[PDB]
């Protein structure tokens, strides 16, 4: 085999990718599917919903592959990027969903979250798993499936609640699911450190975080944890236009994207733009526990004697959906382009400082009493001048989070990646790189997270020897922004930015 | 001869030790001579008063080392140790000096310092020389020199500009000067990398470090880079007291001090006390660049078929001075002494933390707009409080340091060794054992500076004959400090210290 193939199974869609060996994609194809909100802050998906989903992106790339003139006999391997967090829960006997995937954004775990925050253990977790509670990790979701949903809890108590992230899953279901000899039942290191039942340490299932939770290992069947890459772990797609293909490679989404940006160094970081902002920092070989609340996680595990490296994460919450809000909330122009170009229109954002607190401030701010807060405005204030605060905000926040990372770590930024979303606004990169002071790299190859499972899945199978191999095969209509601003300039704005952070506290009374 | 002599040519002080077998002194004699400071900020010295202390010290020493029944010839040979970076230039043919010695913290190249840190060149030079630019290696200085004094730059271009570290111009004098049949210019492998103009890796002048700074190595007459412990490169000392007697060992002062201390294995770390803090850790045969700021230098190079060993370097700014600003500046008490009695006086900080970040805070935190912060005061806070905070403040970044040693390394902290100044106050240092969470070693032979020398020395002349034996020979108040406290209260401790320093950030706006 001369290729790798990457499934990229997201929150809101699912594609597969085929690369070459050096990391550029021959074949492609993407499909939406539907995701269901039955009461406000409640978000699941149907497991079938996102296996099919998968199976249709492999069918379409695969015959746009075969146009090419290629067969499966060609792809070496295949790698498996997935939202995280997002909770499923099958019989290990049956293979079938005993309740729809509980996806991360979801809040109805908010009760049981207060609940367990007020217990006393709860104060050790943070320096077990790296995560603090939250709705969001994989933990209180599976808790509160068991202690709400009948099928679940029957499951549990006869032994055959099987549980899984959304990669285990597809991995399952892939390789045959309970009809299937060898049936495989496994997540990677990144996956696995989403959940809070893992030590983010030792990689291993810990059962002071599993006895917090009330979850037991005896009775319900956790996935085995195994490095993001290897040649058999994963087993092989057992059916379909890939049947026989090996699976090799697994990866959070959000760590396959700083693996595809080849973010391998500490202080080497990445900002994939969508909605909001994910932030992650590579830290080298020992974790860090933050002092700001960002996220202690592996950033890859790819094995073969190397030690497991670890991230920061941060993330912020409205990036792109500060866009929407400009265009249809206020109804500046109908497209997002349009909205650039405003901001493009005015020379500066004219005094205008624009708080984006919509549901508070989080990392490193943790501000829960501010809204959306709008300073500057003036009767010479024009659409332009908002649309320009409007990209800042989300670079001062960026920013923000990268001090914390560098305080948090010891290490300086080394260099920033940018993918997705808002990353395509030249305006956005450049006040990027003019606020934080660095060379903002933006690829060409706009499918950066799926390539980090392709990466994954062919260093398993002797595409690429080592890691020096890879930003070589990779390295071999703009890519790098550079700082236009004097420095002294950058600190000033980004110090009006905090003094309008520090005015909007304190909004939200009770 | 049974006995070995050590220069320790300080940065205020000169004094000349004889050692036993067993590494104990029988003979010292120490005198202070005169530095100069023209402007603030510079700092000059004599070379001819650094010598002819040199010399009144091994005179001063002989004639008590002969009331014991001893002379020359029982003196196997001597070793030098010296303040590193002073930087000493003088005439190839006459052997006389061209302008004063600039002692290593002299400042007067800041100016030329930023000038070079702007070039992209300069981002090489740490991985280079395990060094980055700073007004402190010889290099800058010497350049200074050229660029700024006609007598050097004259001699420069006619070809008889000759420079030298002060280990370097100590042994050409003692050996004869230009009169010397067979002349002396060489230089021990720890001094050179203190220059900027060494290779780390490779122990040889490097001709892209040399271009860096414009020296022209046909032009300028450098010294020998030759091992710290050599039976002929050194020579023999021509006239005297010593007439006869070889020299055979070398080291810069915190290397010889790390020596001393036989802090011979991976891990095993030093500091020395005064104003502020050296702290040296060894880090094995292989060197290691830090991600912190920390300095890679060389430990000790001993020829005989056996490999370098490097060290990572770490300093402090307030050690000492902290005790010297309770006194003079608040008036607590007139002497030191007093000082520690009022910290002894109080059980424990009362809850205060002195972040005493003068003039801001140095590795590994490098926070440059934060000034000295005094945290947790209340209508209760006593002096003795305070004085607890000042040297918990010392101990705190102490840790700090050996913390980043520990991650850049790879290798966890074998133990600890403490000389000079503030570490004959038993509590400051049992209040780093119980920070630290390992025993702390305080010999009872206070001169371990000295000693260093006198080791490199014995083991170029037979005296020992492997580093075991050193080790096993020197095994022959108090002198260990054992942690009497948890991790679990000291982490809390070290939190509070990591909560000020990061409360005591962005003091300074412009």
């Amino acid at each position: 085999g001369s290729f790798v193939g990457s499934i990229d199974q997201g929150t809101t869609s699912s594609r597969f990718l085929i690369f070459n060996g050096e990391g550029n994609p021959v074949a492609s194809h993407q499909i939406e599917f539907e995701n269901l909100y039955p009461k406000s802050g409640w978000h699941e998906q149907d497991p079938y919903e996102l296996l099919n989903s998968v199976q249709q992106c492999i069918d379409g790339a695969m015959h746009k592959f075969a146009s090419l003139g290629y067969s499966k006999e060609n792809i070496r391997a295949i790698g498996i990027t997935n939202q995280r967090e997002t909770t499923v829960v099958w019989d290990s006997v049956t293979g079938e969903p005993l309740h729809n995937a509980i996806v991360w954004p979801d809040t109805r775990t908010s009760a049981l979250v207060r609940e367990l925050k007020a217990r006393q253990s709860a104060d050790s977790l943070l320096e077990l798993c790296g995560l603090p509670l939250s709705t969001y990790p994989s933990s209180v979701k599976l808790l509160w499936l068991i202690q709400n949903v009948d099928a679940v809890k029957q499951a549990y108590e006869e032994g055959r609640l099987a549980f899984g992230t959304v990669d285990s899953w597809l991995i399952y279901k892939l390789n045959g699911g309970a009809q299937a000899e060898r049936p495989i039942h496994v997540t990677d290191s990144t996956n696995a450190s989403r959940t809070m039942f893992m030590n983010l340490r030792t990689l291993q299932y810990d059962d002071k975080l599993l006895g917090f939770f009330g979850i037991d290992r005896n009775k319900i069947k956790l996935p085995k944890i195994v490095p993001s890459s290897d040649p058999e772990a994963f087993g092989k797609v057992a059916t379909g236009a890939l049947a026989g293909v090996p699976i090799a490679g697994c990866l959070g989404d959000q760590s396959s994207a700083l693996v595809g940006q080849c973010g391998f160094s500490p202080g080497q970081a990445k900002n994939t733009y969508g909605t909001g902002c994910f932030l992650l920092y590579n830290v080298g070989t020992e974790p860090v526990i933050s002092k700001y609340g960002l996220l202690a996680t592996v950033a890859y595990d790819f094995g073969r004697g190397r030690k497991p490296v670890y991230a920061l994460e941060g993330s912020i919450a409205v990036a792109g959906a500060g866009i929407t809000f400009l265009m249809n909330n206020l109804g500046f122009a109908p497209k997002p382009s349009e909205i650039n170009a405003l901001a493009e229109s005015v020379l500066d954002n004219g005094g205008v400082v624009f708080v984006t607190a919509f549901s508070g401030l989080f990392a490193p701010y943790w501000i829960d009493d501010a809204k959306g807060t709008l300073f500057g405005i003036t009767q010479h204030t024009t659409k332009g001048h908002i649309a320009r605060a409007t990209l800042e905000a989300t670079c001062y926040q960026t920013r923000a989070i990268l001090d914390a990372m560098e305080k948090d770590s010891g290490h300086k930024l080394e260099s920033l990646a940018v993918d997705g979303g808002l990353s395509a606004s030249d305006l956005c990169m450049q006040t990027q790189a003019d606020i934080s002071g660095i060379p903002v790299d933006r690829p060409r190859m706009r499918e950066t997270t799926a390539l980090g499972a392709a990466i994954a899945a062919g260093l398993a199978t002797g595409v690429w020897r080592e890691l020096d191999h890879v930003k070589e095969s990779i390295a071999g209509a703009r890519e790098v922004f550079y700082p236009k601003m004097d420095r002294k300039k950058a600190e000033r704005l980004f110090r009006k930015w905090e003094q309008a952070v520090e005015m909007s506290r304190g909004w939200v009374r009770e």
